[PDB]
């Protein structure tokens, strides 16, 4: 297994300027014609022509028209094709093979393959090795000329990268089509599509040069009406690039096309992007909410690429979050605009401090710019798309608006016709720093530790208050824990955007201000302060730490109820359900150690309890926001805080909790849930399936919350309201009965409805099946059985896969039985998809990244898993690497 190390980049010593492909689809295998002009860089040493072929049957390979012969002049073994240096040209020179791979049996979904009746393309990372041979890495820039032949009546649309400049008939029913792209791309960005695939179009004209760009979104026919929203969000995501960053689209047309098996969200692949399914296809009758902004989110996200990923390309691998971590953070600032909701922030914050912040403290902890990889496959990490987007968004906090908007068109001028590395950018930033501090001696040199330093910062707290002075001191502290990839950590540059709150009135103390903590230890400190202040710290979280605000309750209800920043209100809400999840958990923890007969509890503090039922009753307040408050953090939050974590006691802390504030506020979640109902559920729109509204869909989230509260709770007559929910259009409704009425004996009732309700909508029932997944039962073992033997079956889609295992993951209480059986299913699950998709078998280990965390008995279980995943004698380089590394072997 070979190791690549960042420290080892060196320029390639050849070059390729053309690839000429003929890409020929046939019945049982798919003929690869494919010629590379070529040439002898400056960098050369006179060494082998190495090319990077996986899987490939060579046919012939010629270099200037003469044919190569196996052993004497080449050798290939199945990775690698060498071409021994006596036998490379000195000077520009002209290398082509034929090869024969084969889409149909390609279950990998890498290189060429077949979903469903399409063929299609997945190149990132390295997957353009399975198609032909290459110099596969994305500093290899080239031109592309590409043609494609198929039978007519199976695959009546081809597509690749560039402009069609001939469509033509061939003997047999079979037709051919050609795609010149002129400017130079890195292989990754390539893309082929063929197959009877349906269209809407539409036409836009760019801000600033008029140009006009068609627009077309694709699926197979059965689909067609469902893309109407994601041509909506392109029109959307092209209008924010231009109005917020002045970048406009450059090529004449741009096509979208949704395929059934996809092992991610989407690719963006130059002119042509591809995506899953779920991430560009909805309507208001098959779709739950969450696929509106899911598609907004996707295609924004691509489209972003064509700057930040497509014009400016990066270098090597080791600088994937200067694109991924980049096009997050502008996708961030789009759906932000789009939504006009609190919630989206709150949404990505949410997903960092649990799922980031739990890879950061496993044994996979990895800096956004990691030092050395083995699969690339498995780089595509929440640490770099997450924590990068947070990482990249803080140049906006600490340089503003205008200047962060000056310094990032300075790295899209300086960098659009080449390679990157997350050094360009940083400088990008650095000269925008040294003009808004006003002194060209201002650095961010310290800011790119955030690239290279591994770990969550720890940012904790002390005040002082002199009421004579009207004098007011913050003194901070910042702290990463060493582990394996630095022993010694450095302080960071940490932007801590604060206010001041009034506590008697509420009111803000003082303007917007950043403090920029980059010492170890600081102290800022406030003059002619009035009161006694509550500070309002890390406003937006304003950097990817672990706040440690230490303050009381009181204090924390008073940001709950009237600070002006939702993250603030919100992680106030969230650190006093932690006080309270703690101290409980420790409770339960001693009475189970110490086999109590009878012990006590600490009740739920009346405040807090008080606040959040003044919120909830706020007609101004979001109600999104109001979903958060009446919910407790993640479980993936929370492990982050406990040592050794008993799973049993962690579910039985959060069930005394809810019971403690159902007990005073079920009235009052009742009464909301029936008050809400006009709004939530009005379907004045629902016919109109470019009329999306993130407020109302806000608002089914709340009634849904307080349904599954409600019906935890077993409040009376609650199942007349979960029948006549059964009821609705919105699946997002209709789904959430069936998840809620597994608390009755009217569950299996609602099963079959809801089945036949989304049978005949393969996203529809993948939702389906996620429900049934999660749903609470006792009987959730047996009912993964029925899910196996009746839907699923052999079905190697991974969106199939994904939905029947992964929901169910998440339930603390079954998932983690202690007998191992759920780590049991789950291993089981993963080794035989390892067989055919690597990757998604990767995805599925996700549940055991917590296992060091955990109680050791459970450490115990799930490790013995994971050592008999890793004794598989046909384990995948992609499954072993990750497994490996989790088990710190
Ligand atoms: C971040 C999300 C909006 C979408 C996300 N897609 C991406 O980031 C794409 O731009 C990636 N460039 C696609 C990709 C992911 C993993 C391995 C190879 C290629 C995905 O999950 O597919
Ligand atoms: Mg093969
Ligand atoms: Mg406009
Ligand atoms: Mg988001
Ligand atoms: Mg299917
Ligand atoms: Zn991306």
């Amino acid at each position: 297994p070979k190791i690549h190390y960042r420290k080892d980049y060196k320029p390639s010593g050849f070059i390729i300027n053309q690839v000429t492909l003929n890409i020929n689809i046939h019945d049982q295998e798919t003929i690869v014609r494919s010629v590379l002009d070529m040439d002898i860089s400056k960098h050369n040493v006179g060494e082998d022509l190495v090319f990077d072929g996986v899987g490939l049957k060579i046919n012939e390979i010629s270099i200037n028209n003469k044919k190569l012969v196996e052993g004497e002049e080449y050798t290939y073994d199945n990775e690698f094709l060498t071409i021994f240096s006596k036998f490379v040209p000195k000077s520009k020179f002209a290398f082509s093979s034929e090869v024969i791979i084969h889409p149909e049996t390609n279950y990998a979904l890498t290189g060429l393959y077949k979903s469903k009746n399409i063929i299609v393309s997945q190149c990132e990372a390295t997957g353009f090795r399975r198609i032909t041979f290459f110099i596969d890495r994305p500093d290899m820039m080239a031109k592309y000329d590409v043609t494609v032949t198929a039978d007519k009546e199976k695959y009546p649309v081809l597509l690749s990268n560039g402009d069609k400049v001939n469509e033509f008939e061939i003997p047999g029913g079979r037709h051919g089509a050609r795609f010149n792209d002129p400017p130079l791309k890195p292989c990754y960005l390539f893309a082929v599509v063929a197959g009877d695939l349906k269209h809407l179009s539409a036409t836009y004209i760019t801000k600033y040069t008029k140009k006009k760009v068609e627009l077309y979104v694709f699926s197979e026919e059965k689909y067609v009406s469902k893309l109407q929203w994601a041509l909506e969000c392109l029109k959307k995501s092209m209008a924010f690039d231009e109005d917020y960053f002045g970048l406009e689209y450059d090529l004449s047309r741009l096509n979208l096309v949704a395929v059934s098996d996809f092992n991610v969200g989407a690719m963006e692949n130059k002119g042509l992007n591809i995506f899953n399914a779920n991430s560009l296809l909805a309507s208001k009758k098959n779709s739950i909410d969450f696929s509106y902004a899911r598609i907004l989110t996707v295609v924004g996200h691509e489209y972003f690429h064509q700057y930040t990923g497509n014009r400016v390309t990066l270098r090597d691998w080791f600088q994937l979050t200067l694109k991924e971590g980049l096009t997050v953070h502008r996708e961030n600032l789009f759906s932000e605009e789009m939504t006009k909701t609190v919630t989206t922030r709150l949404s990505h914050v949410d997903l960092l401090r649990s799922v980031q912040f739990l890879e950061d403290s496993s044994p996979l902890s990895h800096p956004i710019r990691p030092e050395s990889y083995v699969s690339m496959e498995n780089f595509y990490t929440t640490t770099v798309y997450d924590k990068g987007s947070e990482v990249m968004r803080m140049y906006l906090t600490i340089l503003g608006e205008e200047y962060y908007k000056k310094g990032f068109d300075i790295y899209i001028k300086k960098n659009d016709g080449n390679t990157a590395t997350c050094e360009d950018f940083n400088y990008a930033m650095e000269q925008a720093y040294k003009m808004k501090k006003a002194d060209n001696s201002a650095n961010l040199n310290q800011y790119l530790l955030w690239f290279s330093q591994s770990g969550t910062p720890h940012v904790s707290f002390k005040y002082n208050y002199d009421a004579e002075k009207k004098q007011y001191s913050i003194h901070v502290n910042q702290y990463t824990k060493p582990d394996e990839n630095q022993k010694e950590k450095k302080p960071l540059f940490i932007p801590i955007s604060v206010g001041l709150i009034n506590p008697e009135n509420g009111k803000e103390m003082i303007s917007q201000t950043t403090l920029e903590l980059t010492k170890e230890s600081d102290t800022f400190v406030f003059n002619n302060i009035a009161v006694k202040p509550i500070p309002s710290l890390f406003r937006g979280f304003s950097a990817p730490v672990y706040i440690e605000d230490q303050l009381t309750d009181e204090e924390r209800i008073l940001l709950l109820k009237y600070d002006s920043d939702a993250f603030v209100r919100y992680n106030s809400c969230t650190n006093i359900y932690m006080k309270q999840i703690l101290m409980n958990y420790n409770e339960f923890l001693k009475a189970k150690n110490e086999k109590l007969e009878s012990f006590q509890l600490t009740p739920v503090n009346a405040q807090f309890i008080d606040a959040i039922k003044y919120l909830l009753e706020d007609p101004h307040a979001d109600a999104g926001f109001k979903s958060y408050i009446v919910s407790l953090p993640q479980d993936r939050y929370i492990i982050n805080f406990v040592s050794n974590l008993d799973t049993d006691v962690l579910a039985d802390t959060k069930e005394y909790i809810y019971k403690q504030i159902g007990d005073k506020l079920n009235d009052v979640y009742y009464k909301m849930f029936k008050s809400l109902e006009a709004k939530a559920d009005d379907l004045t729109y629902f016919n109109d399936e470019s009329h999306v509204d993130f407020d109302q869909m806000n608002m089914r989230t709340l009634r849904n919350t307080l349904l599954s509260l409600l019906s935890k709770a077993q409040y009376p007559n609650i199942l007349n309201e979960i029948i006549e929910h059964s009821k609705s259009p919105y699946p997002s409704n209709w789904l959430t009965s069936l998840s809620v009425s597994a608390y009755f004996d009217k569950y299996f009732e609602l099963y079959d409805k809801t089945y036949k309700l989304s049978k005949d909508d393969e996203l529809l029932l993948q939702e389906w099946l996620k429900t049934v997944s999660r749903s609470d039962r006792k009987d959730i073992y047996e009912i993964l059985k029925k899910l196996e033997n009746e839907v699923l079956k052999d079905s190697k889609n991974p969106n199939d896969i994904r939905a029947v295992y992964l929901p169910f993951t998440n339930n603390l209480r079954r998932f983690h039985d202690i007998s191992g059986k759920g780590y049991k299913l789950i291993a089981e699950v993963i080794t035989k998809t390892d067989k055919f998709n690597p990757m998604v078998a990767t995805q599925l280990c996700e549940p055991f990244k917590l296992w060091n965390k955990l109680d050791t008995k459970r450490q115990e279980l799930m490790l013995n898993e994971m050592n008999t995943m890793l004794q598989e004698p046909q384990i995948s380089n992609n499954l072993k690497e990750y497994l490996l590394r989790l088990t710190n072997k």
